[PDB]
C-alpha cells in the first residue's frame, strides 16, 4: 500500500481500514479496537448493524494509523482464532467491502 498511483482519499480510507467478520455482535466498536490494537494501533473501529433492529451482524471495519500497518493486520488478523471461531479480515479495497463503507459514510 505505498500509494503511489492512488490519488484518492476514498480509497486511502480503503486502504487503512480492514473488513473484519467472524465476529461477536456483543462485542462493542471500543470492544473490538482494542483487541484488533495488538496487531497495530487502531485509530477507530466501525461496526456495521441492522438498522431495522439494531443488532451487529458480526462484520465491522478496522481502521489503522498505517495502511501498510493495516496490510500487515489483515494478513496477522486472518485466520487467527477469535473466540474459538476462524477469524476472516479482507481488504477492504474490494468493491464490496467499499460499499459497506459507503454507507458507513466512510
Amino acid at each position: 500500500m505505498a500509494g503511489l498511483t492512488v490519488r484518492d482519499p476514498a480509497v486511502d480510507r480503503s486502504l487503512r481500514s480492514v473488513f473484519v467478520g467472524n465476529i461477536p455482535y456483543e462485542a462493542t466498536e471500543e470492544q473490538l479496537k482494542d483487541i484488533f490494537s495488538e496487531v497495530g494501533p487502531v485509530v477507530s473501529f466501525r461496526l456495521v448493524y441492522d438498522r431495522e433492529t439494531g443488532k451487529p451482524k458480526g462484520y465491522g471495519f478496522c481502521e489503522y494509523q498505517d495502511q501498510e500497518t493495516a496490510l500487515s493486520a489483515m494478513r496477522n488478523l486472518n485466520g487467527r482464532e477469535f473466540s474459538g471461531r476462524a477469524l476472516r479480515v479482507d481488504n477492504a479495497a474490494s468493491e464490496k467491502n467499499k460499499e459497506e463503507l459507503k454507507s458507513l459514510g466512510t
